[PDB]
């Protein structure tokens, strides 16, 4: 009987992401208190183990933060990213993370759809087999992207490539809005951008982005976290949300930021369209 606070982070994909949430507890008749978009990680984290947010989707390699397992290399997996972070909220903070998109939202390389599907590029590894066949290639990157050991230059070290200065435009302070554009037009010659793995600008401006099997990057992967008494009170939910965050792949949440970030529909609008379609309203 009591409303249930569904939350979420203020980005595009938060504001996808909760509506979501929000509107398939609808759909079953749950009472809601609409929270959508409250704030950053630190304030929705804040606010779900205070009782201010009953449910919103968080990252699981966030549980890096908030168990002080930094390195741990379980955040380079997606599947041992999740338990672990499921295990640890559980036990310690009486919070359940339920289904994981399949996607993850971290830092990688974007190619124009055209060169990657001439030369069958799907993964980092297949760039750096182009590369050293001698591929043409010019990334469009922040200037930190390029410079931090744990950027650029550890998908370098990781996959066997090195890009020259020739095949580098380095762009002051990101973001990869501004990067992602200059492949999409060509702007220097740049056919390649620094992108988040869901971004909406890559679908929308004829982007590609290429896969991490090595897991170079920790995977941020969404996935709704539930106070247990919330989930004790409806446990279908659980049900629910699972087939809906098992279709969230890479392209179809860039399709579904694009449509709101670059192409100006309303959040609310997308998710209540998406869900309709895959027939779960």
């Amino acid at each position: 009987a009591s409303p249930v606070k569904v939350g979420s982070k203020i980005d595009t994909e938060g504001a996808l992401l909760g509506n979501i949430i929000l509107q398939v507890l609808e759909s079953h008749g749950v009472p809601t208190v609409n929270k959508v978009q409250l704030g950053t990680t630190p304030v929705v984290r804040g606010a779900i183990t205070s009782g201010e947010l009953d449910i919103y989707p968080e990252y699981t390699g966030n549980g890096a933060f908030f168990f002080k397992d930094e390195n741990d290399a379980a955040w380079k997996n997606a599947q041992q990213g999740y338990e672990k972070v499921k295990k640890l909220d559980s036990e310690h903070n009486k919070l359940i993370w339920l289904t994981p998109a399949p996607a993850n939202n971290t830092w990688t390389i974007a190619v124009r759809q055209d060169v990657a599907e001439k030369n069958k590029l799907t993964s980092l590894a297949d760039l750096s087999r182009y590369l050293q066949e001698g591929g043409t290639f010019k990334l469009a990157a922040s200037a930190e992207f390029i410079e931090r050991a744990d950027a650029l230059p550890a998908f370098e070290k990781a996959y066997g490539f090195k890009l020259g200065q020739d095949q580098l435009l380095s762009l002051a302070g990101g973001d990869t809005a501004v990067t992602i554009k200059a492949a999409a037009q060509q702007t220097s010659g740049v056919n390649a951008a620094m992108a988040y793995g869901t971004d909406g600008p890559v679908a929308a401006l004829g982007l590609q982005t290429l896969s991490d099997p090595q897991g170079v990057q920790p995977i941020y992967a969404p996935a709704p976290v539930v106070r247990e008494s919330v989930l004790r009170e409806y446990p279908q939910m659980a049900q629910w949300l699972q087939p809906v965050f098992a279709s969230l792949d890479a392209k179809t949440l860039q399709q579904l930021n694009a449509s709101i970030a670059v192409e100006g529909l309303d959040a609310k609008k997308v998710a209540a369209d998406y869900l309709k379609q895959k027939g779960w309203t």
